Formats: C-alpha cells, structure tokens, sequence
C-alpha cells in the first residue's frame, strides 16, 4: 500500500469546485505587534490521594471520582461549589509544536516580549496571558491553549508566511468568503488546531511572534465540588467524563480532552501526584439554608456529582440532630445503562436506606424493557413535584453537560405546572421564570 487519493475528494488540503477555481475575497491582513526574544540563561497546590473508576470498563465514557487532600490548606467549601483546576498541555503535543516551528532546541530559552516600534495596530498592548521571562518551554506547556482552533484571521496571517504555491492557495480559501464552507467542515466541525495545520501545510513557516498574537490563554478548566467536609474532612472530590473526541491528527485516531487527558494520566498510579487549583468568587448552587425546605434533584450522568455532596452533607447534619425537620430530598438520575454507568449505585442506596434520600428516580435510556430521560420522571411524579415548589417552597436543581437536558427539563415542568394547576402554558412559563428570580430554580450546566 502507498496512498492513493481519487480526484473527487476533498479534504483539510485540496478543495474541489467551484472552490478550486473561485476569484477569493480575502480578509485584510492583521497589523503585527510583538516582538519576540529568545534569550539562554491565591492558588493551592494539592496531592491526589485516592481515584476510582465508577463506570464499567465498556461504558461509553469513562467516569472517575478524584480525592484531594487539602488539609494543609486553608480552602474550604461547600457542597455545590465549583474550583478552577490549572492543568497544563501534553508535554507530547508541546514537544511536536516546538519541533515543528525549529524551536525544541530554544525549549529553555526566556520569552521576552517587546511592543514592535514600527507596528501599525492601534492600542497594542502585550498580552497579559504569557508571563515575562518564562522559557518557551513553560508558556507553551501551561499558557497557551495550543488546542485552539485556528480563527480566519489567523488563517489569514499564515497565508503570509507559506512559500508553496497550492498550500498558500488552499490557506486563502479556507480564510475566504467563499471558502466558509471548507473552513466549517475541515477546520471547525473537524477540530483542527495549529498542529494540525502545520503538519498540513508543511511549508508554512511563521514566526513566534506570530503564534504569540493569536494563540489564546490556556483556561483552568472549572469541577463541581462531590462531597461535603463534614462526611469526608480534609479531602475535597470531584467525578468526571474523560473526554474524548475526532480530530485532525494524521496518526491518532481520537485525542482526550486537555484537562481530563491530563488528570487521567496523573491517577493512573494512584487508580502523590500534586494539581493546583484555586476556589470560585462566587457559588450559588447550594442547599437551602433552611433544612426543613424540601428539594428536588436533577442530576443524568456525571451532572449527579454536586448531589452526592448535597446528601453527604444532609446524612452529617441528620446525625448531629435526630428528630430534626428535614426537608425530603428528591433525585432524579439518569444514565445509559442500568450494569455500565449507573453512577454511584451502592451510595445512594445508602442514603435511601438510612432516610437521607427521600426518593430516587432513575432512567436508563439504551436498556430495553419504561422512562427513558429524567425528565420522563420528572412527568410521572408531577404532581408531588409541583406540590413541592408551589405549597411547599422547594427548590429545584439541575445539573450537567448539556443545554439539551436543561431545556427538556423545563419544559417537563412547563407540562407540570400548567396540568396540575390547571393554569396556562404562558402563566407556567412565568411561574419557571419566576422560581429561577427567587433563586428557587437553580441550574448549574456544564456546556
């Protein structure tokens, strides 16, 4: 086998008509600004001290709950609250970069940046992202989100410093108006990053200093806190997907996500190694302050994560003061598969045995036969749900990745309120929105 490729197909590199032929309108070129020297010369840091996996080894995704320790910390939190995790690039993807833009031998040299004297951008300003005097090595590792993808201006940068005639031409078409098309489909919908790219065009050959305008800052990537200090002291959890998802790497077939990547290959010794991570300002996804107010849970798939803190925290206080008013708790959970990733199954039985968990409700949504989606739950016990946040001044959470999920979520409710009140759709939909000024509908979505 050598490759062979047939004259219809197009790709990342070869378009085909009308594309191929078109008269291009191409964006103005971006002023450059950085100059780039290579010179030779409230956060904590916490151990990971225990990792499981929750899901089974032929679920569809992948699901781990991480233990930190942070009792030689002063970070405190409570059940419902985010942190920020600071994790870096894979030091593969890192060494790739550097070697294809002729700087792995630079990888210890300090980047020093200057505003350029002859520079025509208006309001330049260095960028605030890339710490001064960090070697390559560093910026590129914890700074930049060298994942991004590439956008059309600086696609159009690019075009500048490509020397080969049908690369140059197939960078102006992927930047063009009329070239839309081609940039969603193989460099959008196909997540491409500047790697990629590269490695795609082998003659394009820009300047540090280039990259350094666009590239954009490496973002800590925000987890759910999954327990309460009270149930396990010193020690903070989280619970997440592994992500995983097509790219254009020629010689691997899907990549990880940045941070999920990263922290899956940190536990794998431990399934100390240390991760830095600072609290959010602001949490506003959290119990009521009243114990008594009784709650509803909505939680498919990792989303159930801030609940085990909630019902954590509630078993604690329950055992500082029996025959106290407590408030049910409801639950509604929902996965694909009742023997693959029904998440913390032998937990919540715990709960419901010793009366923390008032109600669980859960659907499987690929096992055969009953409710599908939680929010088919949600439908079948609408009476007692409305009854909660209209008679009994409950709240109501949901959580997790998909916009989908929130939207189907009220919706269901919209159904709800507007059957068991017997009240419009529009009045329904007014109540919801109401509930969430009150702050008694609360969301908390991942994506």
């Amino acid at each position: 086998s050598n490759v062979v490729i047939e004259d219809f197909e197009s790709s990342l590199t070869r378009s085909v008509p009308p594309l191929s032929q078109a008269s291009l309108n191409i964006p103005g070129l971006p002023p450059e600004y950085l100059q780039v020297h290579l010179q030779e010369s409230p956060v904590f840091q916490v151990p990971i001290s225990k990792a499981v996996q929750l899901t089974t080894n032929d679920a569809i995704k992948t699901t781990l709950l991480v233990e930190l320790d942070i009792s030689n910390t002063d970070f405190s939190y409570q059940p419902g609250d985010a942190f920020s995790v600071i994790c870096p690039n894979s030091d593969s993807e890192v060494q790739s970069l550097l070697q294809r833009l002729q700087l792995e031998d630079k990888r210890e040299h300090c980047v020093l940046l200057k505003i350029k004297a002859d520079t025509k951008k208006k309001g330049a300003t260095l960028p605030q992202h890339i710490p001064a005097g960090c070697s390559l090595q560093f910026i590129f590792t914890w700074c930049l989100e060298i994942r991004a993808i590439p956008k059309k201006a600086f696609l159009r940068a690019l075009v500048d410093y490509t020397s080969d005639s049908a690369e140059k031409r197939r960078l102006q078409e992927l930047c063009s108006k009329q070239g839309a098309a081609d940039y969603s489909r193989f460099v959008r919908d196909a997540c491409a990053c500047l790697l990629d790219l590269l490695l795609a065009f082998p003659s394009c050959q820009p300047p540090l200093s280039l990259l350094l305008e666009h590239l954009p800052k490496l973002q800590p990537r925000p987890y759910s806190c999954a327990s309460s200090s009270l149930f396990h002291p010193g020690k903070l959890h989280f619970v997440f997907n592994i992500v995983e998802f097509l790219s254009t790497a020629t010689t691997e077939v899907l990549r990880k996500g940045v941070c999920t990547g990263w922290l899956a290959l940190l536990v794998a010794s431990v399934l100390a190694p240390k991760i830095s991570i600072f609290p959010r300002t602001t949490n506003s996804f959290h119990l009521p302050d009243d114990p008594s107010i009784p709650i509803i849970m909505v939680g498919p798939g990792t989303g159930i994560a801030p609940f085990i803190g909630f019902l954590q925290h509630r078993e604690k206080l329950q055992e500082q003061h029996p025959d106290g008013n407590f408030g049910a708790m409801w639950l509604f959970f929902g996965c694909r598969h009742k023997d693959r990733d029904y998440l913390f199954r032998k937990e919540l039985r715990h709960f419901l045995k010793h009366g923390i968990l008032t109600h669980l409700k859960v659907s499987f949504s690929r096992d055969a036969p009953p409710a599908k989606y939680v929010q088919d739950n949600i439908q079948l016990h609408g009476q007692q749900v409305a009854r909660i946040l209209l008679q009994e001044n409950g709240h109501i959470y949901v959580c997790g990745d998909a916009k989908n999920m929130a939207k189907d979520v009220h919706d269901a409710l919209v159904q709800i309120i507007s059957k068991e009140v017997g009240v419009e759709k529009l009045e329904a939909m007014k109540t919801l929105a109401t509930l969430k000024e009150e702050k008694r509908y609360l969301q908390d979505i991942w994506s």
